[PDB]
């Protein structure tokens, strides 16, 4: 059931499917290790639709936060991180 | 299925349930900008008196959980009062 | 499904299963805190949350009610509290 | 469905009705500035810490049954209002 | 239903399913101590690379919601990096 991935500052995670589609519950975003003080923003693109901000993590202030989103899509979902430090996404499949 | 929209400052998003789904609103995140004044997320199902959903303060409370649910015949109008947009995210069912 | 009410400082609201999701501090310039209180019948009052202006302006509750008994929400403090949630 | 109890700074609460969902802990009335800790009982586990004028309430979202040990205690100067609902 | 364990600093707790239940991890609370450095909750499944679950900072963020669920064939290794323990609480099913 458990699911998780570290999305890195220049890299992107894509969630695709393979005729069946699983439903993923994204629960938590946690700031990764680093010394940089600038914030990291978690961003999401479904297809070509404009990107949506999921959360903002500020080192030593808001180091992790709840998301509780759910994904069961026919289009690929692209998570990206803008900022100096990676974001650990954790959750579970339904 | 995933759902989301960026509500710009001083603008309105309208949720229609015409052609019928139940939306779970999960998260509100402050958008990009340099302004330090707060943004308030507002909701009105009807021309009714608006109810406050949450307050986002730059560099203090940049996002917050909502966990509201909508399944209405009337339109639902979300609005943002403040200098920076609010990204609403959630999911159907 | 959506449900909500603004409980004014000097006022009480009286209430199948309602999921109370969110409490948000209302407009005003007062800096004193507001406390959300709940009286279910002759029972002693229980505190649901505390909102402090410019510090804790809203918070999750995630409570549920379906009560043959009358539920009375009240706010002690200078500013109103917007309660939001949903049925079922 | 609604459920709640004020656990006083020096008193223990036990559950004695359905599958209980503990949702919220709120600091009770008082002027004391010292922290209050909510504890559960076997070595006891901390559920949350509430600090006056800093963290006055917080989410829990745990599930209990009377079949369980279920011994809640509060260590600190101010009581803790536990609120939630039965399943 | 209730479940919980204190993961001591630098130590490991193992969630083992065999003989199979679904555990809902709800809450992480910082344990007793005077150290001001942060504690990080970490999760491994088998020999894969560890994922960060949450960060607890003394006197700032002393506890936080997790709402993770586990129902795996392999052991789950929780670990704490930092000076103070982390009390994990949750429930089965």
């Amino acid at each position: 059931a458990f699911w998780g991935v570290e999305v890195k500052p220049g890299k992107t995670f894509t969630l695709k499917n393979a005729t069946g589609i699983r439903r993923l519950h994204l629960s938590q975003a946690t700031l990764g290790h680093g010394t940089a003080t600038n914030r990291s923003i978690l961003q999401c693109n479904v297809g070509n639709k404009s990107p949506l901000l999921l959360c903002v993590l500020t080192p030593d202030k808001v180091d992790s936060c709840q998301l509780n989103l759910e994904f069961e899509e026919t289009d690929e979902v692209i998570f990206s991180v803008i900022g100096p430090r990676s974001v650990h996404l954790t959750g579970y499949f339904l």
